[PDB]
């Protein structure tokens, strides 16, 4: 059996608030990563879980000022390039203090939910884990594990 602390849930928004760059390392030190929002279906989906709930998502302003899309930590993040958008009225914004982005859920337009700010305020977040499957068994290729000591 597995009784005891690293358990975090998948895309359900932790109370635990946390700034971008203090959830985004936690995700990860936990076995996941930020839930980005790039889809109608899964915007539509956090918008229920987010009533009147503000959360980070998984984009977030670069260096460059581009935005970005949280793979883990290390990982290679995926440049904004979408067709599709949620950007707010006037967002992004143009300020030096705002390059985070979180969802907004109280914002009644779920088409206006997305908003730049600073990553130090603490907010909540959802961690997701990969979208890998298995489907073929060629072989077991398994040793002995165990447990883990922080």
């Amino acid at each position: 059996g597995s009784s005891g602390s690293s358990g975090v849930k998948f895309l359900t928004v932790n109370d635990d608030i946390l700034s971008m760059p203090q959830a985004r390392n936690f995700c990860a030190s936990a076995g996941g990563y930020l839930a980005d929002d790039l889809g109608d279906d899964k915007n539509n989906f956090y918008s229920s879980i987010a009533a009147n709930t503000q959360f980070w998502i998984g984009l977030f302003k670069n260096s460059d000022g581009q935005f970005y899309w949280d793979r883990g930590q290390g990982i290679n993040p995926d440049l904004l390039n979408q067709p599709i958008t949620y950007w707010a009225n006037g967002e992004p914004s143009n300020d030096p203090t705002r390059q985070c982005v979180y969802f907004d859920g109280r914002s009644g337009d779920k088409s206006k939910v997305w908003t730049t700010d600073t990553c130090a305020t603490p907010r909540p977040f959802i961690c997701q884990k990969h979208r890998y499957d298995s489907d073929h068994k060629p072989n077991t290729i398994g040793d002995a594990s165990g447990p883990s000591s922080g």
